[PDB]
């Protein structure tokens, strides 16, 4: 099963300038129960804006090039990226805008977090179909001292 997990600012803006502006702390904490253990599959412009492995995932990285880091798997086409995971429950997919355009077809489920704020991005997710998918959880938080916008927590099947 290939899962998608993101964050989505206002319009679903993901990225801006190769990085993410906002600072979410509860946000983050919700990706790493959801990915460790798991694989998780990443574009190189991704792998540049996080700038390390991911601890206790095996991270694989999509590019048409060479790789240039043995701490990490690099492949060179979805297929080969899937293969690289092995026979696991669950495939995390995490970004960016364009790998999620790539995966979308063959994901079951999407893990979104939908964040209060405006901010111009040069990187969306995909446009997908909502009558494809049915909400399965979803969790609203206000913002707090430690998060200063709010967000909400959703789950995904594709129907
Ligand atoms: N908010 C979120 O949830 C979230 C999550 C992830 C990322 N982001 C943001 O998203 C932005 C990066 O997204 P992006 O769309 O620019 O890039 P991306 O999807 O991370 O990376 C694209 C690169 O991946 C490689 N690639 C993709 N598909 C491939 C394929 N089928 N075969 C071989 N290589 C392939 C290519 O590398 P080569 O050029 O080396 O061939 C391509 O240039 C950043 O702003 C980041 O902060 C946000
Ligand atoms: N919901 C969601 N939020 C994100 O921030 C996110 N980020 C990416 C890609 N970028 C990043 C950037 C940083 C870290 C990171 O530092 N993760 C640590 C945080 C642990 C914690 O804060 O508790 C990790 O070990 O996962 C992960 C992904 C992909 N999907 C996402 N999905
Ligand atoms: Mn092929
Ligand atoms: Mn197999
Ligand atoms: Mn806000």
């Amino acid at each position: 099963m290939i899962s998608l997990i993101a964050a989505l600012a206002v319009d679903r803006v993901i990225g801006m300038e190769n990085a993410m502006p906002w600072n979410l702390p509860a946000d983050l904490a919700w990706f790493k129960r959801n990915t460790l253990n798991k694989p998780v599959i990443m574009g190189r412009h991704t792998w540049e804006s996080i700038g390390r492995p991911l601890p206790g995932r095996k991270n694989i990285i999509l590019s048409s090039q060479p790789g240039t880091d043995d701490r990490v798997t690099w492949v060179k086409s979805v297929d080969e990226a899937i293969a690289a995971c092995g026979d696991v429950p669950e495939i995390m997919v995490i970004g960016g805008g364009r790998v999620y355009e790539q995966f979308l077809p063959k994901a079951q489920k999407l893990y979104l977090t939908h964040i209060d704020a405006e901010v111009e991005g040069d990187t969306h997710f995909p446009d997908y179909e909502p009558d494809d998918w049915e909400s399965v959880f979803s969790e609203f938080h206000d913002a707090d001292a430690q998060n200063s916008h709010s967000y909400c927590f959703e789950i995904l099947e594709r129907r």
